DNA sequence: GCAGGCGGTCGTGAGACCGCTCCG
DNA sequence: CGGAGCGGTCTCACGACCGCCTGC
């Protein structure tokens, strides 16, 4: 596992060279909800340094998958699920600084995620978050996300509320 | 001082948003040699998450200058001087991976820069580690720095070897 | 149906410096 | 002097995502 100096190294970078964020994708294919909820952690960088990802990666139990290149010569590693990432953050939070909160909010996500899996005002909730991330990760001059307000009104459009 | 994990982060985070760097820079009033050999660290950021280059600043005894604006909204933090590195660099080298190299490089150049100070021949080496230093911030397929090559040219074409 | 493996991509936010002004 | 405070700047290297193909 994950030692203090190498937690606090990897929140470090990440803090620097990386990204947490969430996502609310469209799916055609879903149920009710047609769309998944999707959350990661990401670490970017010049390929010729990738070794360097690499080290991160086996640091963290091999999850996530890494990716010489994203065709424009930067590479990266990226970290999707609940299941990684819940093992992950509590071992970066207590080092993160500039993204601490974006880790606690994907947390929280991943708390009320099962039971607002099949519950249209829960999922809402859960979409706020969402947006809350999103926006954390923005000048607080850009255009503040708005999935909670377009996919409330979507769940009207549809009688699902 | 400062401690293991925060050490570990703040080389995490140099490895990311910072930049270990040497300078030859030119000096008309100087004596016979008419450059000094300039040494820092830095850590760039967006002005908003100041307060977190401010924090690291703190953390590492106040030494260097903060500046909530370098004039286009990005703020930094630069430490020069072998004074505040050959306290701050040993802290750090131990967690550096990315930029270690050059952190040693800058400890090397410290410890030959009395020596070389008034002798041309040996002011030569060290200003060729400040050509390998440079090196190493560079794209394997960018010009590979030259001023111990145009400095020697120099030196010749007035006498001082 | 449930999501993660991937490929892609605009828009900055960094990096790695140069030159001056200043000060015991 | 001998260097460090400070202003300033090109050129990318990141970040923070979208959208689709893939696995079972
Ligand atoms: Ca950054
Ligand atoms: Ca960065
Ligand atoms: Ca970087």
């Amino acid at each position: 596992t994950l030692q203090p100096t190498e937690a606090a190294y990897i929140a470090g970078f990440l803090d620097g060279d990386g990204s947490i964020y969430a996502r609310l994708e469209p799916r055609p294919d879903y149920k009710d909800i047609k769309y998944q909820v999707r959350l990661a952690i990401s670490f970017i960088q010049r390929k010729d340094k990738f070794p360097y990802l690499q080290d991160i990666y086996d640091q963290l139990g091999k999850r996530g998958i890494l990716r010489k290149d994203r065709g424009d010569g930067i590479a990266d590693y990226r970290i999707y699920g609940s299941t990684h990432l819940s093992i992950i953050l509590p071992d970066l939070v207590p080092y993160l600084r500039i993204k601490k909160k974006q880790a606690n909010r994907i947390l929280h996500i991943i708390n009320l995620y099962p039971q607002a899996q099949k519950n249209p005002s829960k999922f809402l909730d859960l979409v706020k978050i969402v947006d809350d991330v999103q926006n954390l990760n923005k000048r607080a001059d850009e255009l503040k996300s708005t999935n909670y307000d377009r996919l409330l009104e979507e769940f009207l459009k549809a009688g699902k509320i």
